[PDB]
C-alpha cells in the first residue's frame, strides 16, 4: 500500500497488549512501514491461497479473537527483525531489507507453521495440540530463521544438513526469545503448544530426549522419514548449541558455558560465512570451531568450548 505509517494497538494469542506498526489508507492495514522494505501480514481466511489478503482494521484496534494471530504474528516479526539488525547487523532475511510478508489463519486447525520460501506461514492450531502459532515468538523466529538459512547457507532440508537448518532455527529462535526477555527458556513453544498442559513443549534444547529428540550422534535417526529426521536429529545440535551458551557435563564431558550472546555471533558467522547446502554435523563442528577462532582467536575459551560441546554430543 501507498499510505501513512501510524501506530495502532492489539492483543496477542496469549492476550498481551502491544503497540503495533500499521499503515493507514482508507482502513488500517498491518503494514509496518518502519523496518526493511516493510513487514506485511495477510489474512489467509482459514484457507490456503497465499499470501491471503493483506490485513486491514477499521478502527485501528486489534482485540478481536480473530486478530490475535495476525498481531502476535506481527509484533514478533519486528522483534526478530530488530534482533538480526540490532545485533548481527543484518537487514531483513535477504540481508537487504527484504519485505517480511506473513499469513495467519492459514487453513483450518493446521497444527504447524513454516517458511514457505517466499513467506512465513501460521495456523491457528487445532486447539488441543496448539493455539495460534503466531502466539509463540519462539515459533516466529524459527520459521523466519529458516529464511535466513535460505539466503545465507541454503542447508538442504533433509539429513544432517536439514537437522542443522532447524537447529539454527531453534538456536536463533531462542536467542530471539531472550532478546525480548519474554519468559525466556531453552524450550520450543510451551507458550502455545498444548494449552491443556502448561509446563511442556514440542521440543527441548537443554534436554531433547524428553520429547524423543537425540542428545548425541550415536542416537542419530537414519530412516527416510521426517526427511531423514530434520525435526528430530536437530536435538543433537540444539544440545550442542545450548551446551555452549550454558555449560554442563553431558555424557561425562565437562563443557564450560559462554552465555547466549556469544552463541549467537558464532552460529550466525558460521551460518553466514562457513556453511553449505551439504553441511553435515562434523562440518558444523569445523564451522563453529573456526568461527570461534575468527571471533576470539584459537587460544580463547570459545574455540575450546565449541570443541568441548561437540566433543560431548559425539561430533568429530
Ligand atoms: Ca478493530
Ligand atoms: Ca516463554
Ligand atoms: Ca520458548
Ligand atoms: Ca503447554
Ligand atoms: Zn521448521
Amino acid at each position: 500500500i501507498t499510505g501513512t505509517s501510524t501506530v495502532g494497538v492489539g492483543r496477542g494469542v496469549l492476550g498481551d497488549q502491544k503497540n503495533i506498526n500499521t499503515t493507514y489508507s482508507t482502513y488500517y492495514y498491518l503494514q509496518d512501514n518502519t523496518r526493511g522494505n516493510g513487514i506485511f501480514t495477510y489474512d489467509a481466511k482459514y484457507r490456503t491461497t497465499l499470501p491471503g489478503s493483506l490485513w486491514a482494521d477499521a478502527d485501528n484496534q486489534f482485540f478481536a479473537s480473530y486478530d490475535a494471530p495476525a498481531v502476535d504474528a506481527h509484533y514478533y516479526a519486528g522483534v526478530t527483525y530488530d534482533y538480526y539488525k540490532n545485533v548481527h547487523n543484518r537487514l531483513s532475511y535477504d540481508g537487504n531489507n527484504a519485505a517480511i510478508r506473513s499469513s495467519v489463519h492459514y487453513s483450518q486447525g493446521y497444527n504447524n507453521a513454516f517458511w514457505n520460501g517466499s513467506q512465513m506461514v501460521y495456523g491457528d492450531g487445532d486447539g488441543q495440540t496448539f493455539i495460534p502459532l503466531s502466539g509463540g515468538i519462539d515459533v516466529v523466529a524459527h520459521e523466519l530463521t529458516h529464511a535466513v538459512t535460505d539466503y545465507t547457507a541454503g542447508l538442504i532440508y533433509q539429513n544432517e544438513s536439514g537437522a542443522i537448518n532447524e537447529a539454527i532455527s531453534d538456536i536463533f529462535g531462542t536467542l530471539v526469545e531472550f532478546y525480548a526477555n519474554k519468559n525466556p527458556d531453552w524450550e520450543i513453544g510451551e507458550d502455545v503448544y498444548t494449552p491443556g498442559i502448561s509446563g511442556d513443549s514440542l521440543r527441548s534444547m537443554s534436554d531433547p530426549a524428553k520429547y524423543g529428540d537425540p542428545d548425541h550422534y550415536s542416537k542419530r535417526y537414519t530412516g527416510t522419514q521426517d526427511n531423514g529426521g530434520v525435526h528430530i536429529n536437530s536435538g543433537i545440535i540444539n544440545k550442542a548449541a545450548y551446551l555452549i551458551s550454558q555449560g554442563g557435563t553431558h555424557y561425562g564431558v565437562s563443557v564450560v558455558g559462554i552465555g547466549r550472546d556469544k552463541l549467537g555471533k558464532i552460529f550466525y558467522r558460521a551460518l553466514t560465512q562457513y556453511l553449505t547446502p551439504t553441511s553435515n554435523f562434523s562440518q558444523l563442528r569445523a564451522a563453529a570451531v573456526q568461527s570461534a577462532t575468527d571471533l576470539y582467536g584459537s587460544t580463547s575459551q570459545e574455540v575450546a568450548s565449541v570443541k568441548q560441546a561437540f566433543d560431548a554430543v559425539g561430533v568429530k
